[PDB]
């Protein structure tokens, strides 16, 4: 009953022993591809949110007893490649010798014994991540390592990237890993339910998880949160967070109203939901509507938290799989060959998920819960004494920040990644609580107990090579130079 081509990929996944979940859900995708599915979302089809409840007016914490059904999972299949670096990128060191991991492992620790010592704790990774985690979690939390395959790892899924012109399972010779790809974050539902482990999680009385990239270290675990759910009964709730003029080029979130037949089981429905659009899925016609800030006011944080028992049984009423819309990723085989045949790489966003329930929701949440760490001056902002460790062991700005980050903005060419920017900070690091701006032109090198207030600019004339900076050098409203 298939086109061949998507027998093809069919028979490809199922002599790598590609789990049945995932084929069955890269199968449908495979079948939108074939009817020339755009994955547009015009202005036309979709309202503004004009209004959301917010965290901040938000107190009631839920109790202990909650977190007890509570599952904390965290994105993990990125690697420091942008920033180079080829290990995992929660590996990498935040602040006193603590990585993303050892944070969250120790909120996790710290919950297990003054709250709920069920809350469980999974890591979504990829055949990339894997065995680092493995091997860092086993040197430093070997009670995490215990139970590694049994109840800490979701590994993520891979499927064929298909050639543009026939649909065809792609083929690379040179180097066959390059014919798969992962199918985005969209696939934690999918490995979810395929693994066995959401059955598990549910039939052991899991109702919630909470779901965050594992380099955004504002996203733990808030007791309001929870009690909201449980008082409005939601299903699934995205924390989002205010456009600024920075993400006008991000996706945002959209109202959209539907009416679905729904044939011998309900009577037809006129139903209004929640989505996303990224800017991909935006017709330049509305590429200018799509950047109004102020009539789409919100995008996602990727900060997930939803109810298992639901998640289960939505996906067992659609055959065991979540029909997330497709994103039709146009690629070549090989990333390092512009003349490699030319592919589509099938992928679903997770917050897509948000359209799938009829109990679904959005927060509005403050900024501090969206603090991604993409580049090696996000990291300078967190290693510095602008940020303090909570008891909880959590990361937050130090007070006399008054919730303004210091704004970082290292030159790239330099500082782009790992390689020069540990060169920069080889002496020490700057303090920067009190610091507003700083920004780094070309090739420079903090010295030790330097001190930056106010707005800094420290620029290399024309790259006389290596401007050291002296020692407790003390930059206030100032632009150093030699």
């Amino acid at each position: 009953s298939l086109s061949a081509a998507a027998q093809a990929c069919v028979k490809k996944m199922r002599d790598a022993k590609v789990n049945e979940a995932c084929i069955r859900t890269f199968i449908a995708q495979h079948v939108m591809v074939s009817k020339g599915e755009t994955g547009s979302i015009p202005d036309s089809a979709i309202m503004p949110v004009d209004s959301l409840d917010a965290l901040d007016s938000l107190t009631i914490e839920c109790d202990n007893a909650v977190l007890q059904s509570t599952v904390v999972l965290k994105l993990n299949g990125g690697l420091g490649t942008g920033m180079g670096l080829c290990d995992a990128k929660t590996l990498l060191e935040v602040k006193d010798g603590k990585t993303f991991l050892d944070f969250t492992a120790l909120q996790v620790q710290y919950l297990r014994q003054h709250c709920s010592e069920h809350l469980r704790f999974m890591l979504m990774d990829s055949f990339n991540t894997s065995a680092s985690t493995k091997s860092f979690l086993k040197a430093r939390y070997p009670w995490l390592y215990q139970v590694f395959d049994s109840e800490v790892e979701l590994m993520q899924n891979q499927v064929p990237k298909i050639l543009q012109d026939t649909l065809e399972p792609a083929a690379w010779a040179e180097n066959p890993a390059y014919e798969w790809a992962p199918p985005g974050h969209g696939d934690i539902y999918t490995a979810l339910y395929g693994s066995g482990k959401l059955q598990e999680l549910v039939e052991q009385g899991y109702r919630y998880m909470f779901v965050s990239n594992g380099d955004n270290l504002g996203a733990t675990i808030d007791k309001r949160v929870l009690a909201y759910m449980e008082k409005e009964k939601i299903d699934f709730l995205m924390e989002v967070c205010r456009r600024t003029e920075s993400d006008k080029k991000g996706g945002h979130l959209a109202r959209q109203t539907v009416y679905v037949k729904g044939k011998d089981g309900q009577p037809d429905a006129e139903k209004r939901v929640l989505l996303l659009r990224e800017s991909a899925q935006c017709p330049k016609a509305d590429m200018e509507s799509f950047q109004d800030i102020n009539k789409y006011s919100f995008f996602n944080t990727n900060n997930l938290w939803i109810r298992l028992p639901v998640l289960l049984e939505t996906m067992q009423e659609h055959g065991g799989t979540l029909p997330l819309p497709v994103i039709r990723n146009e690629k070549t085989v090989d990333s390092s060959n512009s003349a490699s045949p030319k592919v589509y790489q099938l992928e679903t966003a997770m917050g897509a998920a948000i359209a799938m329930f009829e109990s679904a929701s959005a927060i509005v949440v403050p900024r501090s819960r969206f603090a991604p760490v993409k580049t090696c001056a996000d990291l300078l902002a967190l290693r510095s004494d602008a940020y303090v460790v909570t008891d909880d062991f959590r990361l937050v700005l130090d007070d006399r920040c008054h919730g303004h980050p210091p704004v970082v903005d290292l030159d790239s060419a330099h500082y782009k990644m790992m390689n020069g920017f540990e060169k920069l900070v080889q002496h020490g690091v700057p303090s920067l609580v009190e610091c507003k701006r700083v920004t780094v032109k070309g090739l420079v090198q903090f010295g030790a107990g330097n001190v930056l207030t106010g707005t800094v600019t420290i620029e290399n004339t024309d790259s006389a090579s290596a401007f050291v900076i002296p020692d407790g050098a003390k930059l206030n409203d100032t632009t150093a130079s030699p």
